[PDB]
């Protein structure tokens, strides 16, 4: 039972509002456009198309009605470009900000674009945001600003020292938003992700997360890698706690704003493990190397999620293995 | 004596090295110029004359020889276009990278053209300087990452909340340095600056700093406003105590670099004592209001300089009194 998001789904129902979504047609984007539809919410999407696709839109076309999607407004953009962010705030009562260029790696590559995308990106909807007026402003964050600080669980309060461009850009993030609050009055809530994962999270591509990656591999008679010595240990995260999470926040009390929260499960798998998973939940529909440890890739990550518990009465209820169990299903369908 | 700042600027006399100044027209970048042809060094320049002036330049020129000049490349650019920074990177051993909109409140009005300017510009920079494989990089960082932190005198360790969209593009600077060093090997020395002051410091517009603003105030006869009770204290620093910590951290050993230094004097000095200062030093040359207080500005500043000096052997030489005595005549010939 999600007692609390219950309830303020139904007051979104009853008061519908309007909604932008960044980052719309990727992977969490397109989840939280499924929901806010759902919900009979008017939304405005953001996107650019550099790791989103148009097929993710259509996809969510075919899960809601005529009268559900026809209040959809798509505009193709980038958030880079603050005059397009000018443009999509206007009569925007709630910021879901997304669109970004994610992945470790990436970063470390091309530092420069990313830092564009998530810097500037950034501060150009957190700006444009402030100015419009928006009722709530929440933004995607990362569980890398916790660096390479070596307790566990993960605290809020407690992080170490960015270990990648990617780290860095996402706790910029974090502190312009907190400057926004101190000069502005602007109370925003950033969201740490965990390892999220579920249905429209790209497979393919050199920056392919390890469940739609390895879930794709197997599908195709592909060798499974595992980057060292496969005792790593994650905190995975189904999209349903993100997209409770991210309307949880939209509608947080004001004090529960200027706020940072861990969005997680709470548990811990080890890589050895999620191998073992995957399979099964894939040959229960009718259908392992490995090499180096990764410079950026840390030995074990787990969240503590009472913050957002206590503050936002968050109530996570999908574990990994029936978060896969909902989403081996989803790759079948793609990946045919 | 600066002995060993005066063993490297006797060794640059003797043997020349490829230098970039950013921000070459500006205060701090100009008289950085001055010093390096008075040491027949080549310098690449860089500026977009935003807060700099030609006129800064054209001082300089008048103030070296033809053949001094002539090792001067200036490139009229801005650091926010990489291609830039790449073109003026070329054969470069040294950066001094002082390109920056300073300034608390430009800050607070307009954030987008600051963080353009001071965290995609550095970015730019910092990432040709990595790829030419330059032998130092040195970049203007400030006191202002100190931000909410309570110790006084400030020690570079500590540091609090950054409390201005501006405090968060001199910090992520820094951030960034650490990182290039991670991720690359790239190490680079970060110099906070403290209220730096002296010749070809703008005394005119909205963002004057104090001393060239009071300067002016009481060369015209116009008043002196002091914002609030005048026991606001700062670690007023004159030029050549940056312009030797630039040389000093250019040529530093390699244990040096990767490393955040304090640039002032270690002393505190109120406004009313600098307003009597400022007045006396001018009155051998032959020639006040208070006010509400500014709002959220520093209300005591003082810089702790030992690890510049047991690291780098800076000699902090020029306190308050002797720089405003030497500061007072270059005002005179530009005001007349
Ligand atoms: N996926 C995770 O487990 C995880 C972990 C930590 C942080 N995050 C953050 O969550 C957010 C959601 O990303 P995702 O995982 O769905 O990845 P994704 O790539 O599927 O989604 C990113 C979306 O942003 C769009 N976009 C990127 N740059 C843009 C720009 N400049 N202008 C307009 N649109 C742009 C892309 O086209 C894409 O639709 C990102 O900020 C990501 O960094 C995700
Ligand atoms: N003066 C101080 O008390 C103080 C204190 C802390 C930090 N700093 C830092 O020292 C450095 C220089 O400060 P200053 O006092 O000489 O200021 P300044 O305004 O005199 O110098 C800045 C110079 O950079 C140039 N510039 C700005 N944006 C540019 C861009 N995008 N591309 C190319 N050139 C650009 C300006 O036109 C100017 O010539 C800055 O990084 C500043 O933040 C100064
Ligand atoms: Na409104
Ligand atoms: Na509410
Ligand atoms: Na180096």
């Amino acid at each position: 039972y999600m007692s609390r998001y219950e309830e303020i789904t139904q007051q979104l129902i009853f008061s519908p509002k309007t909604w932008l979504i960044t980052g719309v047609a990727g992977f969490i984007g397109s989840n939280l456009l499924e929901k806010l539809l759902k919900l009979n919410q008017v939304v405005i999407g953001l996107d650019n198309f550099s790791t989103g696709h148009q097929y993710n839109l259509d996809e969510v076309k075919t899960l809601v009605s005529t009268e559900q999607w026809s209040r959809f407004c798509f505009i193709e953009g980038d958030i880079r470009d603050l005059t397009t962010c000018e443009q999509v705030m206007k009569g925007v009562d709630h910021v879901l900000h997304q669109a970004a260029l994610g992945s470790v790696p990436r970063s470390i590559v091309d530092p420069i674009t990313t830092n564009a995308t998530n810097i500037t990106g950034f501060l150009n909807i957190l700006h444009a945001a402030k100015n419009a007026q928006v009722q709530s402003f929440t933004y995607a964050a990362s569980s890398s600003t916790y660096g390479d600080h070596p307790a566990l669980p993960k605290v809020e309060e407690n992080i170490g020292n960015p270990l990648s461009p990617y780290a860095v850009t996402k706790y910029v993030n974090e502190i312009y938003a907190q400057v926004y609050a101190r000069t502005y009055g602007f109370k925003t809530i950033g969201l740490r992700y965990f390892n999220v994962f579920g249905r429209r999270q790209d497979p393919n591509g050199a920056y392919a997360a390890v469940i739609p990656k390895w879930t794709a591999a197997m599908l195709k008679g592909d060798d499974v890698y595992i980057n060292g010595d496969g005792e790593t240990s994650r905190d995975f995260c189904y999209i349903d706690n993100v997209i409770q999470m991210n309307i949880l926040s939209a509608l947080a009390k004001d004090s529960a704003k200027d706020n940072i929260y861990n969005v997680a499960v709470g548990d811990r798998t080890t890589l050895n493990e999620l191998s073992g998973y995957i399979y099964d939940e894939l040959n229960l529909i009718h259908h392992i190397k490995y090499r180096e440890f990764r410079s950026g890739d840390v030995r074990h990550s787990q969240a503590d999620v009472t913050k957002a518990i206590d503050l936002l009465k968050y109530r996570p209820n999908i574990k990994i293995r029936e978060g896969l169990r909902l989403s081996m299903p989803w790759y079948v369908r793609f990946l045919k």
